């Protein structure tokens, strides 16, 4: 019934949408932690100090780690920022991040208050 609970329900709804089949064609690079070694990205952890991905956001939501919508939004935006920091801006994965961030920002803006 409380404001923070209602806002976190909205956040959980957004999280479910970002993980849904509707967005899977561009969301899939953000499903799991970047496996830098497996992808040959041996500079990844020198450039990205705070990795973030949607499985980590889901674990934190399930564990009641997020106390408010702003904390949730900070992790989702960190995930996008990491992609924009690491990758040249004309790379495919950046286009995919920008499309998923459009989904995120437009729905986040509909936060109940
Ligand atoms: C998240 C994330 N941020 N950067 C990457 C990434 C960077 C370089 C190479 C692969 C990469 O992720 C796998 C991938 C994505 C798109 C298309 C093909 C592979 N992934």
């Amino acid at each position: 019934m409380g404001k923070l609970s209602e806002q976190l329900k909205h956040c959980n709804g957004i999280l479910k949408e970002l993980l849904s089949k509707k967005h899977a064609a561009y969301a899939w690079p953000f499903y799991k932690p970047v496996d830098a070694s497996a992808l040959g990205l041996h500079d990844y952890h020198d450039i990205i100090k705070h990795p973030m991905d949607l499985s980590t956001v889901k674990r934190k939501m399930e564990n009641r780690d997020y106390r408010d919508a702003q904390e949730f939004a900070a992790d989702v935006r960190l995930m996008f920022s990491n992609c924009y920091k690491y990758n040249p801006p004309d790379h495919d994965v950046v286009a995919m991040a920008r499309k998923l961030q459009d989904v995120f920002e437009f729905r986040y803006a509909k936060m109940p208050d």
